[PDB]
């Protein structure tokens, strides 16, 4: 099965997902030069307030925080967004090194890691649909950088050791998911795709400008998981991030002037 090894990474999905090729894959450069700002973007509500984290599990790819999605709690709308799209998950792509791990790039820089917060447009039901739509869904990506710890991150940082291997899952009620959060909105949006297989083209990504800022060990704790399974032999799981695809027929938006 797929994975981002030399024999099943990145470079070989099109073969089971030929869509790996298509026109609106992610991630992508953001060239902030060329970017433009955008005036008919809608401010951007990250409303978070009520979300209901349920579980944290590690899938072999990455580790994904769950949400209660039975109802609206947790949404993002306005910016690009018509309508309202419901929380489902959280997950990070992360490096074996600092100077890589983010999937988006910003004049070509790699930041740490990259944190997706995915969402699913609400007028279609459920995610399943969703992810049958153009307009499925919507991913706030933040950026992560090295240096100070960030304090709402310990909580998920000190629950790894349980999670280790793939298929492991544990309890992981009452995270709030508003202390992943920069301080400023600012961001870049443009249409694209799950950076994963299917590598399916239903996203609207919006990608904030600011990084929050991690410390060193925080991050050196996401480098202690693992791909395989329990008594399987260990591949740390480090450089699970999709680099660049290319932007074809796109423009990426500013949301600031
Ligand atoms: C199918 C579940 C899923 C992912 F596994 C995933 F990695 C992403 S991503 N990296 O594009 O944010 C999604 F949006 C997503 F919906
Ligand atoms: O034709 C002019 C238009 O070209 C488009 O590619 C840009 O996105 C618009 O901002 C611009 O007004
Ligand atoms: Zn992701």
């Amino acid at each position: 099965h797929w994975g981002y090894g030399k024999h099943n990474g990145p470079e070989h999905w099109h073969k089971d997902f030929p869509i790996a090729k298509g026109e609106r894959q992610s991630p992508v450069d953001i060239d902030t030069h060329t970017a433009k700002y955008d005036p008919s973007l809608k401010p951007l509500s990250v409303s978070y307030d009520q979300a209901t984290s349920l579980r944290i599990l590690n899938n072999g790819h990455a580790f994904n925080v769950e949400f209660d999605d039975s109802q609206d709690k947790a949404v993002l709308k306005g910016g690009p967004l018509d309508g309202t799209y419901r929380l489902i998950q959280f997950h990070f792509h992360w490096g074996s090194l600092d100077g890589q791990g983010s999937e988006h790039t910003v004049d070509k820089k790699k930041y740490a890691a990259e944190l997706h917060l995915v969402h699913w447009n609400t007028k279609y039901g459920d995610f399943g649909k969703a992810v049958q739509q153009p307009d499925g869904l919507a991913v706030l990506g933040i950026f992560l950088k090295v240096g100070s710890a960030k304090p709402g991150l310990q909580k998920v940082v000190d629950v790894l050791d349980s999670i280790k291997t793939k298929g492991k899952s544990a309890d992981f009620t009452n995270f709030d998911p508003r202390g992943l959060l920069p301080e400023s909105l600012d961001y870049w949006t443009y249409p694209g795709s799950l950076t994963t297989p299917p590598l399916l083209e239903c996203v609207t990504w919006i990608v904030l400008k600011e990084p929050i800022s991690v410390s060193s060990e925080q991050v050196l704790k996401f480098r202690k998981l693992n791909f395989n399974g329990e008594g399987e032999p260990e591949e740390l799981m480090v450089d699970n991030w999709r680099p660049a695809q290319p932007l074809k027929n796109r423009q990426i938006k500013a949301s600031f002037k």
